[PDB]
């Protein structure tokens, strides 16, 4: 019916992050009163409304469907902080109220300039001072080439209409040589959409007719409604210098923000963006001063080759390897044992933030050798660049939820509700306490929405030992074959309930 | 101030091709009445109307100043055929006549979507019915790219300066983006560096004109023949040959196009997996049938040219021998082009070198190839060019005609040119850019060098070749601004000098030659 659907770069202890890294003062988390245009079914706000009981929160949507269906989905999970309301973006006066956070998700392309301008203004007048808006768009030159294979999809229907995708089989199959005139582009472009899903192709290219816009032409009707550009919720955009050095010496010489981001948008083909606007007033500091930045709780996750305990750090002949996300290849190596001392430190700590002194004090306390002061040194050196390139994850304050199993278990009362309704192809959808978007198996979701910290490790096994020798659940061990047997399914389930438990520590699932 | 330009592409005689191509049968020349929409000064209409003396002809332009200056520029070469006028294309109807041929040339982009579509019906209610019409426009998704590169120098030529101001910025905008684009990047930009290094090319007139001045609009094909079939009109096809050709693509792919077997589907298409910047399109009255299919037996009556230059000289060489393989050379590139072993294709190919710049009938290639080597029957000569010939005049490779041009390809002792030619070498378009632009008699535009446009205005007829090198050396020896060609002197001395424009007066009386700048 409707897809579900939340995003990290929406949260407002996100959007937070974002401001008071720029020398922003945004509000405060606690009162926070957060406002949604397009909100759909709702389901951005609700987490957020779950962590922070005294934040208030206001949706809304055109559609009557959409808002019911949703002031359902919040009236059993028993969260009564937020509140939906079905109208259109033309009735705002103000009232109601000013907001300390405004999310606009697209709707921006896919409307006429009237509601267009009319979203700015209402980000004009019901924005709280120090507040921060968020809208997100489609920009080109990136817009043109979508746009186009929308059109010759849209020329030609021989009914499926899924046929579409028989014509992308095909182009790839079709064009052939011509070598690389413009003929290595768009093969990029057809078979980029093989991916996704039947729902992303249908909803983009075929709607629905969404118009893409530039960015001086969106900020510049920001300008004009008083609001200013604080940058992209995607870090790893606004950060340039993987061109050749000469250039962008040349680029940061002009010194004028829309000027370097739109002229970087030309040479990445940028098709979307999701940009955050702040009052015209307060003045905004890109300089990145490290002074700043040790008050920023981080994330690095990697793990390492060897184990700490069967190495010795101090070694110098010695180069261990780190791995990231994924992967090989290992990414970075030392050799240096000021970086291992620290990046280790990095490791222990997957998916609970800590600030970025105390990586220098952990990193530390783990080996004493040098001064501190020198960790921190070659923390400042060469890390910054790390956490403007995405690979570092940096947050105000810390998320709420742990990297330790509490020996009874319990997740958010929404993860747990999530669990209830399927959506069912690969796995489940599961938000975790970062807004984002968690896959996970069937038995994974039986453990999970079990844990509301009542039951103890052993409860879950049993109510699975049960599943699995009962109906619903089943299972297989290798090679192939199996379907088990009393006892040697109860090990199976000791071990896919370590997995499932540790998977749910280090995705933030873990409140309590 | 204003471009004098001219195409080949848009010559009557070059329309009458296409239509005699696919069937059609397009009015007469000696009489033709032709029209032009947005002639500017007008320069396009003058060398056929200097060429066939009893056809009147017809420029129109808005702008009053151009209209004055071509009404200038069309008595200083005494030309009585063409006349100009200052209008609107809102004022054209019907009071002006029918017309054989109509022209409109990079205007339908450059304007409203009411004075668009006017234009349309404007060639409805002037053409006479068998005659053809030509527009030309820029369109999607080619003209995107292009547009956006236009977005980028119109937004960086204010903050980035240094100076004074619009073509300069631009060019250092250009050299700036392939600079910004390393070898570090090659994902998509490859196709971006390419496209925006391409645009260090061209000239400063046409950067400054397109990506520079005023708003352009690029249509989608369909859209403009949708626009025509409601206006009573239809899809004759494209003046470049080498366009509406397909098959570089797979047979999997190509078979499955064709079947479709419906034309304005098979082109849109090609529009997209190629990017098809611009588009020159001929239509016509519906009301006649055309036909693609092309016969060998309707190929025969056009004049064909083949432009080739030997590796081996043909004293040197035999021609039955089969273990021998032959190169020759296409035009001006310096690449080998086809090779044989059969002997039927050294006579053959022989004869089309021979004649490069004059055509000459594709039954007279199989006779003259027939004199070459007597060995087999004619019908082989005409088979050998039926099996693989007229897949290279789709290709462009061959050029086509309908009554072959009025030119020379002999130097008559005496070289004696257009005396519109020999008009424009007194004028612009300058320099030696690269050097001077001027309409031979097909309407393309040679460049030439500086001595060369000396030597093109001296011949009259009145001239001959020692006479010609005499006043060469004049120039050299006296005030000067002189240039030259390989070798290394550029320099004084006079035995030398002497046979040094001997050599290059040469070169250039055969560039004249081969170039049909030569009336007699
Ligand atoms: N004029 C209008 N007033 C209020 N909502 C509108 C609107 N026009 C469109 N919308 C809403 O904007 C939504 C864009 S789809 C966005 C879905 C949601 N924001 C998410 O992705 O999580 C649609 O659901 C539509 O209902
Ligand atoms: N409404 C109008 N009526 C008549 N001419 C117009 C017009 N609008 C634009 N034009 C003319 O169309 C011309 C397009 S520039 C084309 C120049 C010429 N056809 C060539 O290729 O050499 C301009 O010179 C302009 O004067």
């Amino acid at each position: 019916p409707y897809p579900p659907f939340t995003f990290s770069y929406t949260y407002p202890p996100y959007l937070r992050t974002i401001g008071k890294l720029f020398g922003l003062n945004p509000p405060l988390l606690e009162t926070a009163k957060v406002l949604d245009i397009g909100c759909g079914i709702g389901v951005n706000l609700l987490n957020f409304a779950e962590t922070y009981p005294k934040s208030q929160s206001l949706g809304v949507d055109l559609s009557k469907t959409q808002i019911e269906l949703g002031k359902k989905t919040i009236s059993d999970a028993k969260i009564n902080n937020v509140e939906l309301k079905a109208l259109s973006i033309l009735d705002l006066d103000e009232s109601y109220g000013k907001f300390d956070y405004i999310v606009c998700h697209g709707v921006y392309s896919w409307v006429s300039q009237e509601v267009q301008d009319k979203i700015l203004e209402v980000l004009n007048k019901l924005l709280n001072p120090n507040g921060i808006a968020f809208v997100s768009y489609n920009t080109l030159p990136g817009w043109n080439m979508q746009n186009t294979i929308r059109e010759m999809m849209m020329f030609h229907s021989h009914d499926k209409l899924q046929q579409a995708r028989l014509l992308l089989k095909f182009i790839n199959d079709s064009l052939g040589n011509s070598t690389t005139p413009y003929a290595n582009f768009l093969r990029d472009e057809a078979k980029l959409i093989s991916t996704y899903d039947d729902s992303y192709v249908l909803h983009e290219y075929l709607g629905e007719i969404n118009t893409g816009t530039y960015f001086h032409q969106f900020i510049e009707k920001a300008q004009k409604n008083h609001l200013n550009y604080l940058g992209d919720t995607s870090i790893a955009a606004m950060f340039i210098g993987n061109l050749p050095t000469k250039a962008a010496s040349k680029l940061q010489a002009i010194n004028d923000i829309v000027c370097t981001e739109q002229y970087m948008d030309f040479i990445t083909n940028r098709k979307f963006r999701s940009t955050l606007l702040c009052h015209q007033n307060i003045p905004i500091n890109r300089k990145i001063e490290f002074d700043n930045l040790k008050d920023f709780y981080t994330t690095f996750n990697i793990r390492p080759i060897s184990p700490e305990n069967k190495i010795d750090l101090n070694n110098e002949q010695e180069n261990i390897s780190f791995y990231y996300e994924n992967l090989p290849e290992p990414f970075i190596s030392t050799t240096s044992a000021i970086m291992k001392a620290i990046l280790y430190v990095y490791a222990e700590n997957i998916s609970n933030p800590i600030r970025l002194e105390q990586v220098a004090k952990e990193a530390f306390k783990k080996l004493g050798k040098y001064r501190l002061q020198d960790f921190l040194a070659t923390l400042e050196q060469h890390f910054i660049t790390l956490i403007f390139q995405g690979y570092l994850k940096i947050f105000e304050t810390k998320p709420h939820a742990i990297a330790t199993i509490t020996e009874k278990p319990k997740t958010s009362q929404f993860a747990r509700y999530q669990a209830k309704h399927a959506h069912f192809t690969n796995m489940f959808s599961i938000t975790n306490r970062l807004n984002d978007m968690i896959g996970i198996p069937i038995h994974e979701k039986y453990i999970l929405e079990m844990l509301d910290g009542t039951h103890n490790i052993d409860d879950i096994k049993k109510s699975i030992i049960e599943k699995i020798n009962s109906k619903l659940l089943t299972a297989c061990d290798n090679k192939g074959q199996v379907v088990t047997d009393p006892k040697l399914l109860k090990e199976f389930v000791d071990y896919v309930v370590a997995v499932s438990l540790e998977k749910f520590r280090i995705n933030y699932l873990l409140v309590g």
